[PDB]
């Protein structure tokens, strides 16, 4: 099906490959090509697609995934729907949001993350599956305003019929700027699962920051910016973020404009308890979810 | 609803309190009444029946626990279905065990082991729990040749809402002669949920001998004896278990005849599996429902 797909526009860049608007059966759909060095996240998320029934309205949904050979050479396509907002990364600098808009966006994604975490037996089920990249660019705007999440190529999985955890055979690691602390001094437990959630935890903790910023209240609104913006610098090295995570202690600041309003107070009290040192301290995805669902 | 119960004869008595067999609206039940020394196990295990949805075949009923004043002194009751087969400790004194019967019996406690320990979700849903006790006096055995767990008194729970080990306020500890080698030695990882249901499988390796004995292959039985009978005296000591279990990594003896019955053979295997000194190499519940399953 590759071969049906007409490229039109590329979208996105980086060292993992590249993403196209492609045009396929009259309808818009995303390509990913991987680059050659990122063949295993390519094998790990044909993996997942091909064997786990991981179908939720907040993860992306794959179209198909293949092997194609363009001009004597074989790429690794991903193929999945398309949406036109772009990555939370993007919309978030493009506009600012009210209350509503602001909570249907961090309820979407923990609801995608929670459905990620949880095992399910029986026929239709799955796994428990750790994201372990979780960033504002793995996640999509849908049009209804909701998200979902993207790029499972550091998926670990974890059946408790087993004592069998799946970490796969990737040497690519997470995005340095969201590691946890128990990555960046390498004390993680890398024979738990659980450590795994705990880690994607933290991430979306520093997700959350990102998108309370953009909330307006009281008139007033933060820039757009990525965790760590002020200590760090772009493409932060390992040891910069260690030095300021695990070091220093750093944990991103709260707005004072915040404490006036109560949704943003409800939020900035989440997202710190995303951040505890022990992992352990943690809220559960779950919990989060629960918890956003009640906020107003 | 302690008034409305006629008590009939007491089937037990011991360090626990009193079983009695009681009459209530037509039927047998049976009315656990504490002793006084026991007092925290009756309100952990009040507290799992008022706060957890807790049904499955294999799991003792509870009808429920209620306070009464007899004697100008206050008795704290469970009342639950009764089982006029007794527990797996009486059964397997009365009679032998066909093939048939053997796997029965030990597959429908995995059955309800398992439910035990795995967490469910939605409005039938369950936080994960540890039994801590477990043991052929706490097994009770249907007509129907299955049987159903007993005595939450020492009961753990965990839930994906909340990285909180529930543990009680009980002083009261497991049964030494079951008791794991990590529990004997102390380095058991009291934080870590996980181990609590580590410590279930070694017990329930322990049962799944007891039961093997009595089950017949080529004419041949044996006794019934409890786990570690030939090396420790009755009410062993926390000393006498330890000097047994970890410092001689004593484990119960294999007859020989069981190698030449391929059901006892499979029952000596998972056994095996359930008695390594290393709790995290042991099978989970689950597992073992899913061997017991296919075995023939
Ligand atoms: O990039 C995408 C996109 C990427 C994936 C995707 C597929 C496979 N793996 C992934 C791993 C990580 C992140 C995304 C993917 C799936 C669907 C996608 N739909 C849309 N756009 C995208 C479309 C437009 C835009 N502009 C930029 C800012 O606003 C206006 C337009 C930016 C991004
Ligand atoms: O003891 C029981 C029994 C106990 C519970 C029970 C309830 C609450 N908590 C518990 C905690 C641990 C173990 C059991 C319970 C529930 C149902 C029960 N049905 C039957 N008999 C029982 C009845 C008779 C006998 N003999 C065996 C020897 O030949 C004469 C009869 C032995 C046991």
């Amino acid at each position: 099906v590759a071969r049906d797909i007409t490229l039109l526009e590329c979208v996105g860049k980086g060292r993992y490959g590249e993403v196209w608007r492609g045009s396929w059966q009259g309808e818009n759909v995303a390509v990913k090509i991987f680059s050659s060095r990122d063949e295993k996240s390519w094998f790990r998320e044909t993996e997942l697609y091909n064997t786990v029934m991981l179908r939720h309205e907040n993860i992306l949904g794959f179209i198909a995934s293949d092997m194609t050979s363009r001009h004597s050479s074989t790429q690794l396509w991903l193929i999945t729907h398309y949406h036109e907002m772009g990555s939370l990364y993007d919309y978030l600098q493009l506009t600012t949001l009210d209350t509503v808009s602001c909570l249907r966006i961090v309820l979407s994604i923990a609801s995608g993350l929670a459905h990620l975490h949880i095992e399910i037996f029986g026929t239709q089920g799955k796994p428990a599956i750790a994201h372990r990249d979780l960033k504002s660019k793995n996640i999509l705007v849908k049009k209804n305003g909701q998200c979902c999440i993207a790029d499972l190529g550091l998926a670990v999985m974890h059946s408790q019929s087993t004592n069998q955890l799946d970490v796969g055979n990737n040497p690519r690691v997470g995005t340095k700027r969201y590691m946890a602390p128990e990555v960046l001094d390498e004390t993680i437990q890398v024979d738990c699962f659980d450590s795994y959630k705990r880690v994607d935890i933290w991430a979306f903790g520093l997700v959350l920051w990102e998108v309370a910023r953009r909330m307006v209240s009281n008139g007033i609104v933060e820039d757009y910016k990525p965790p760590f913006y002020d200590v760090v610098p772009n493409d932060p090295s390992f040891e910069d973020m260690r030095k300021v995570v695990c070091v220093d202690q750093q944990r991103p600041n709260i707005p004072n404009r915040w404490f006036s309003d109560p949704t943003l107070t409800s939020l900035a009290k989440l997202m710190k308890e995303c951040w505890y040192q022990n992992p352990s301290a943690r809220l559960t995805a779950l919990r989060i979810k629960k918890t956003l669902t009640k906020i107003d």
